[PDB]
RNA sequence: AGUUUGGCUGGGGCGGCAUAUCUGUUACACGACAACGCAGGUGUCCUAAGGCGAGCUCAGUGGGAUCUCACGUG
């Protein structure tokens, strides 16, 4: 329809919940740094439980492609959400292709990807904030269709 | 040897503090109003838990793998 209703990926959030503070977190923070080439931040309950980072842009697309390759380009139907975003997780960072050093060990991570159109600034700008609108909101069926068009594969 | 050995009090004593004080109610829509009336507090604590600028939004609920989106008059 309109040349302004295309669905694009907004951001990619990678989370690693080791559940501990110390050297394990230090290795995880480095591992995320090599993966996305961008400084991560630590999330605490205080306790310093987990580390995470958010990636948006082309490097988000490339990282999404690598994770989908591990997941064999297939996802379950209930992995999606009515908001318009989905996600998954991989268990081994070595299976991502990253070289193995017998010091860091093997870690997993959770991938979340948020989709949306180009009008989402209205709900986030400081001045004259408003709501998006029912038509412009991305539904689950549109999200699943978008995943079928590019990076095809789904199972109900 | 000299002197003292509290008060209030449905007698006095034992008990309690109604002995200096703060909130709601008794209290009768200005103000004031008693009982050993009712439900509870006070003798402390804080170089920040004081002063100001900026940024942000809480309790909770729902959909997804601590992270993410939406709702959310308190
Ligand atoms: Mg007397």
């Amino acid at each position: 329809a309109n040349p302004m209703r295309e669905i694009v990926v907004k951001k990619l959030c990678i989370n690693i919940c080791v559940g501990e503070s110390g050297d394990r977190l230090t290795r995880a923070s480095k591992v995320l740094e090599q993966l996305c080439e961008q400084t991560p931040v630590l999330s605490r309950a205080n306790e310093k439980i987990a580390v995470h980072c958010t990636v948006r842009g082309k490097k988000a697309e490339e990282l999404l492609e690598k994770g989908l390759k591990v997941k064999e380009f297939e996802l379950k139907s209930y992995n999606f959400s009515d908001t318009g975003s989905f996600g998954f997780g991989i268990s081994e960072h070595i299976d991502l292709g990253i070289k193995y050093d017998p010091s860091t060990g093997i870690y997993g991570m959770d991938f979340y990807v948020v989709l949306g159109r180009r009008g989402e600034r209205v709900a986030h700008r400081k001045r004259r904030v408003s709501r998006v609108g029912f038509n412009h909101r991305v539904r689950k069926e549109e999200a699943m269709k978008w995943f079928e068009k590019v990076h095809d594969g789904i199972i109900f």
